[PDB]
């Protein structure tokens, strides 16, 4: 009854999409691997604080590997904070806002895709 | 012919739909406002830097404010680390993998969403 479930963190709309599956979830930091090896899996973690008096504080590290053994990793860091005033609406106005800047066509996910720079 | 251009940060699939509009580009960081005023407006930040021998990094800030003035904002910070030896596909793989990651039905969104923790 929790959300510490499997997903596809990749979704290449067929066989060749990238699933991570829960792994461990110690000192309030769920993570998820792909079934690659060690050196080969995908990694998501996401962790949640309310250290703050004002806020939530969500932690969420994906590492994308390049397959070769990795021959790289791709890290990304995300920190989104919430104030604990927020209700369940504006949270779900939040996740659109973090689904819209990563939009298949938008500025920032074109810039990141193409390799090209902001401008 | 950059990709300094508005687009749809909350898209609500009609007219309630909020558009950041490009605002300024100083210090190599990206500034896109909603027409709102200074204190009601979304804010999305972005930014990129080959800094380090191995790495692009770009920084993604996103400011979402509640209505009301606002009487809240909430803040994400995305930091993007591509190894420059990643071509094209792996950076569309890497944006599909931070699509994937904010996945409507996914576990992080869920827990976002609902107000809820990981696990």
């Amino acid at each position: 009854a929790s959300n510490f479930t499997q997903f596809v963190l990749v979704d290449n709309g067929g066989t060749g999409d990238v699933t991570v599956a829960p792994s461990n979830f110690a000192n309030g930091v769920a993570e998820w691997i792909s079934s690659n090896s060690r050196s080969q899996a995908y990694k998501v973690t996401a962790s949640v604080r309310q250290s703050s008096a004002q806020n939530r504080k969500y932690t969420i590290k994906v590492e994308v590997p390049k397959v070769a053994v990795a021959a790289w990793r791709s890290y990304l860091n995300m920190e989104l904070t919430i104030p604990i005033f927020a209700t369940n609406s504006d949270c779900e106005l939040i996740v659109k806002a973090m689904q819209g800047l990563l939009k298949d066509g938008n500025p920032i996910p074109s810039a990141i895709a193409a390799n090209s720079g902001i401008y």
